């Protein structure tokens, strides 16, 4: 539930619903998820943590409980196809 309240309020404004407004080839669906090996909570967290690109790191923004919370959310999502 808590991932799910993150989401909402740090991610869905670039990846509501799972899409990827800004990088099309990057969303947070089973296709590209499977691709690019975004398959575990800690490869999640990870990126999140340090952002990549034109994503931000949200390191410095949420903390580590928040961040766990949030990825396992995206992995249960993806896994199963928002
Ligand atoms: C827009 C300002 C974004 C917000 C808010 C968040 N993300 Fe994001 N994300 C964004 C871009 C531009 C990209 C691509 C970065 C790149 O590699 O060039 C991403 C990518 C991801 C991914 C990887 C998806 C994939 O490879 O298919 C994940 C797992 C991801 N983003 C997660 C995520 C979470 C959990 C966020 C809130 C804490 C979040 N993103 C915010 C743009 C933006
Ligand atoms: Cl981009
Ligand atoms: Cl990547
Ligand atoms: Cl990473
Ligand atoms: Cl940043
Ligand atoms: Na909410
Ligand atoms: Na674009
Ligand atoms: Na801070």
């Amino acid at each position: 539930d808590q991932g799910a309240q993150i989401f909402e309020a740090h991610c869905a404004g670039c990846h509501l619903n799972g899409g990827n407004i800004v990088r099309r080839g990057k969303n947070l669906k089973k296709r590209a998820m499977a691709k690019n090996g975004y398959t575990s909570v800690e490869a999640i967290a990870n990126q999140v943590t340090q952002g990549k690109g034109n994503m931000s790191a949200y390191g410095d923004k949420l903390s580590s409980e928040e961040i766990q919370a949030v990825s396992q959310y995206v992995l249960q999502q993806s896994q199963t196809d928002w």
